[PDB]
């Protein structure tokens, strides 16, 4: 919500409360999504102000509270910052920015990660360029310096990030993606590669001195209608864990298709129906298997534009003698948003 | 503070900053409430769009600042998400919300929770149906339908949580409370139960695997004068702790009672003075002993809707030969409270 | 920026959101401030309420939110309440706060904590009186009750608090300040004395019963120039450790000075150019040892009052055979702000 704007600065306070709760058998361990109250909220800033005509300088910032801890020690299980950074847009040379953001690659994910609850799977956080993560350095241009309407580019550089965790770390990389957009349609093309650090390499599973990730996009959304498809593939950048053996690390390669048709009727009803399958090659020990596989049925209802609800369902396509134990079980989440 | 409100939806952003400071002798290990600084922040938003006539959206979130922390390492103690929850009224049919919220048994402890820094005391958090707990989802209905003016209702349906500790677990449950309020007199009643989980049920103290509670309260709720008392028991759900053997669990019964006596003077002084008094029974090993008992005598001073301070003076009456360990020392809480 | 106003209440929501990164050779184990990714945003709110013509409420809160954590188990490293205070101000009989503010001796360093992105070495955050501290009661004093103009003063308690810690922890002390300010000459003289808790008494560096600083400060601030210099030492209130012992404590004995240079050119650019230098005397085992020690020349260029950027850069003066194992590389911070 634009809660102020004055002498060329605008701020806009943004935020929304879930009610959110997952439905699956068992202790939902083996189950897609888990099961039980999964409630959350959102509180985030995004500011913008014109140093001139040609220049916009910028801001934002995006936190994650969950609201299904105790108010007891486990009280900030699950809070994060997902978003913060700066940045400049001048004329028709660009905008850069710098902070912890997006990576290029989901310019293209980004095509598909539109399910009401779940999907966009392959877009994980704080791995490489997929999902967002923090120090990436990004320079956007819309309409190729405005002499291409349609065509725009990008290119990113991420510093390394030696956190604890393999999984959670990463080494200096360039992204980049070029997309381009005629009347409905777009296509997207992406990619990055950077440096695995040390304690990547000291993991069990995955074997490399780089990691890579690409994926395409294509989509149609005009007329009510959404239809999108992604493809891409990965070289030990997917984190994977052998359930069994409590083992870690990351694919030596996967191959990762998501597709998307939905349809939003005047009245507010908006169906979705989804199919998603990523599958893992040559796992040091396993061979191929398959990491997520289901097909989405749901739907979003609005009531307007600050409050709607959905029933997002997931039908396992995994099977129960998935090698990494991966789970099998079907998932229905239900939900109650009011936002502004 | 009503920052936003365009196009039927209003936003309502607020907070305060309550400098706070406990005085209890020794180390305040023995008192009441504790000693020391007791600063702490609260921001949070509660918003409203009118999808139409009708029907109404909302959603609120409140988080809990502690402001007595370093800025090293215990930073984070006591910070919390207090609510998060989304929700739809409907004209006179109800409402319904869901997320973490109040348990309908604090319909009726709500009673007599208005002193200036303590009381309250049997509404405890994570604890079943009589504080905040998460993945409630609760119907409320106004005027019987609008038929019988005064007459309010609510069932709540409660969802298992499986935490880490005993204390902030709970099981499935159900509850309700029927209140009705006329011309400044208000009567409530209100009941749920639910199921203990398996670690509830493996904790030393308490014997069952169905938790309950329950409450009436009363009160006059008019000019200057405000008048309450709540009497209430529970079964295997209050926490309990013996600081003797350092052991832990929940009341086998309890009784509990609480009365307030408060009036607003016209100039901004509002006396208080309130008993309370809740005593488990059967505790396995010590038999009855008294959790909590004392008198309070405190005051607020409004110098207007966004500035007060306070005084409130705990004269506890447990006495220091009480076998749980409960401390018997008295506490003078000071305060200076700014809000939005 | 002032989102609300109304009856006599307003409240200015305030943030940032920043871009940082800083360049260090090596692991920056041994550089100045360190290497890497060092983006983060900042929230909080300032409220002030007119209680009547002579009386004013007010309160603050202002919180930290590091943007370079993973959103895994490290999300929250970082993150802490800055402030958090409520008080009044009544007519010129002066103001009155209680809350996590700053000390008083802060009063004379603020003068020099001016660098762009370093500067103020020795205000440290929950050591005594010179940072941000918990529960301090403070009154301020201005124009010595209207009499004199110019002529302010503070005198502030500080409340015990015993942490686990013995770098964040405090006993009982007073403090006090007095500054005087003459058409853009300002002179400033602040100290405060405390007890030290069992814990600081039990730490292997440093000896004393009571922690003691002062520090006295003197500045020019006209016509696009700031010119400013602090003095000041400490007994047994710095906190200092040895990298090859691993042992720690305080400073039995500090001087500190620091300088600062900086013009504001019409057209947004302010170079800065300063020194600082703080040197411990009879560390219990090394003798004299500099614990800061560099010259730092660096550009804030703002683009309006709500987006800029700079670059601050630390010449190292420390020297590798430094007895404590404080490191001696240079660093380069360079940094985009959005803000309001
Ligand atoms: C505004 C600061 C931008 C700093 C960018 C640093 C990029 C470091 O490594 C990139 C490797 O690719
Ligand atoms: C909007 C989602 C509501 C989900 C309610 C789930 C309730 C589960 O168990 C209730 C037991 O009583
Ligand atoms: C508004 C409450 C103020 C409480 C101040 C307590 C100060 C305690 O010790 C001060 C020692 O100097």
């Amino acid at each position: 919500a634009e809660i102020y704007n004055k002498d060329g600065n605008k701020v806009d306070l943004y935020g929304k409360a879930v009610g959110l709760h997952y439905f699956s058998k068992g202790n939902g361990e083996n189950s897609y999504g888990g099961n039980g109250d999964m409630t959350y909220a959102r509180l985030g800033f995004k500011g913008e102000t014109q140093i001139n005509s040609d220049l916009t300088g910028y801001g934002q910032w995006e936190y994650n509270f969950q609201g299904n801890n105790s108010e007891g020690a486990d009280a900030q299980t699950g809070n994060k910052t997902r978003l913060a950074f700066a940045g400049l847009k001048y004329a028709d040379v660009g905008s850069f920015d710098y902070g912890r953001n997006y990576g290029v690659v989901y310019d293209a994910l980004g095509y598909t990660g539109m399910l009401p609850e779940f999907g966009g799977d392959t877009a994980y956080s704080d791995d490489f360029f997929v999902g967002r993560v923090g120090g990436v350095a990004t320079y956007r241009n819309s309409n190729f310096f405005g002499l291409v309407d349609g065509l725009n580019f990008a290119v990113q550089y991420l510093g390394k990030n030696e956190r604890d965790t393999a999984r959670r770390s990463n080494g200096d990389g360039v992204g980049g993606s070029i997309s381009y957009e005629y009347e409905g349609f777009g296509i997207v093309g992406a990619y990055g590669a950077a440096d695995r650090t040390n304690l990547q390499e000291a993991q069990p599973l995955g074997n490399g001195k780089k990691a890579e990730q690409w994926a395409t996009g294509l989509k149609y959304d005009a007329n009510n209608i959404y239809l999108a498809a992604n493809y891409g593939e990965t070289r030990n950048a997917t984190p994977i864990t052998n359930k069994f053996t409590n083992t870690s690390g990351f694919a030596n390669k996967t191959q990762d298709v998501l597709l998307v048709a939905q349809y939003q009727f005047d009245f507010g009803l908006r169906p979705s129906i989804a199919y998603t399958k990523s599958k893992a090659k040559d796992v040091e020990g396993i061979g191929d298997v398959d990491l997520v596989n289901y097909f989405e049925v749901g739907a979003t209802y609005y009531f307007n534009k600050n409050m709607s609800t959905y029933v997002d369902y997931i039908i396992n396509q995994i099977d129960s003698d998935n090698k990494l134990g991966v789970g099998s079980d079907d998932t229905v989440a239900v939900g109650i948003v009011y936002q502004f």
